[PDB]
């Protein structure tokens, strides 16, 4: 029970262009993916019109009575309609039903985020497997830079993994408490992911996404683990000032830990771009046979 006549008419005209009729789609209620403040995330089937089924992740909000939230929540969902990348996160599309939440439905990602892949004892990814997924990561922030897209959150909880091991850049958004909420430091700032000039103005730029693509580039070398062990409470802003930066991790290739160093450039405008980080990354992989 939404008032579409409340919302920006431009918001619900990019809706109208992916919706999904409510008959169409199945919400497995009682199968539950994620819970937070704000949102929902359940598994789903979505029927095509040939009678295919899809499955599907279906996110909702838990209340609909403020208009900033349920604009704030149909427009992340109407930014990714925009996208079209093989590593970036796609939107399946979204439905308006007559009673409750709007829901924004997106393809299935068998493996879930990429930190709870790596740090599943269970799977064994190679180092040349950890390298393509951050090479997979930059070709994604590649596409989105070139769009001037800038993500503000870019870390390994926020991108997918598929069944083919695709991975696929994303942000939680409003749903982002569900898991991982105690990164978030008061705003709710990533501070352990954020650029020095970020941690300082709270202005975010794609040479900002460039510095946490490299903490990124960590936790895939590190299998997850999470960064700056030495600090919790601690500044980290006064810890990076006093000329400090994650260790190279011991299976990280001396040239992937110059990448980082680059990334983590006290400058903004001297970190590499997405397009030299494919480049160099893709390099850096390329020399390994397993
Ligand atoms: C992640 S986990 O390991 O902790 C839990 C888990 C475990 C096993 C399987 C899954 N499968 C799964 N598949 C698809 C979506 C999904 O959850 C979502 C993942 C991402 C989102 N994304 C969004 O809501 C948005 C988004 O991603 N925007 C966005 C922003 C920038 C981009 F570059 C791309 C997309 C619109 C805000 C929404 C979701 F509901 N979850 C999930």
């Amino acid at each position: 029970h939404i008032d579409l006549s409340a919302l920006n008419p431009e918001l619900v005209q990019a809706v109208q262009h992916v919706v999904i009729g409510p008959s169409s789609l199945i919400v497995h209620f009682n199968e539950v993916i994620g819970r937070g403040h704000f949102g929902c995330v359940y598994h789903g089937t979505l029927l095509d019109n040939d009678g295919k089924k899809i499955h599907c992740a279906v996110k909702s909000l838990n209340r609909i009575t403020d208009i900033g939230e349920v604009s704030q929540f149909l427009t992340e969902g109407i930014i990714m309609k925009d996208f079209s990348h093989p590593n970036v996160l796609s939107l399946l599309g979204i439905c308006l039903r007559s009673e409750g939440s709007p829901l924004v439905v997106l393809p299935y990602m068998k493996h879930g985020d990429l930190r709870n892949f790596i740090r599943n004892e269970t799977h064994n990814p190679t180092v040349k497997d950890l390298i393509g997924f951050g090479l997979q990561v930059a070709k994604g922030m590649k596409y989105l830079a070139s769009k001037k897209f800038v993500h503000r959150d870019l870390a390994a909880r926020n991108c997918m993994l598929d069944e083919k091991f695709t991975v696929k850049v994303a942000d939680f958004g409003l749903a982002r408490d569900m898991y991982d909420k105690e990164y978030y430091s008061v705003a709710k700032l990533p501070v352990k992911w954020m650029a020095l000039e970020s941690l300082q103005t709270q202005k975010f730029t794609t040479k900002s996404d460039v510095w946490s693509f490299g903490v990124l580039l960590w936790e895939l070398m590190t299998r997850g683990a999470p960064p700056y062990p030495d600090v919790n409470t601690f500044d980290i802003t006064v810890y990076l000032l006093q000329g400090r930066r994650l260790l190279q991790p011991e299976y990280c290739p001396d040239p992937l830990y110059e990448v980082m160093l680059k990334c983590w450039h006290p400058k903004a405008e001297m970190r590499p771009s997405f397009s030299e980080l494919v480049s160099r990354i893709s390099a850096i992989f390329s020399t390994f046979i397993g």
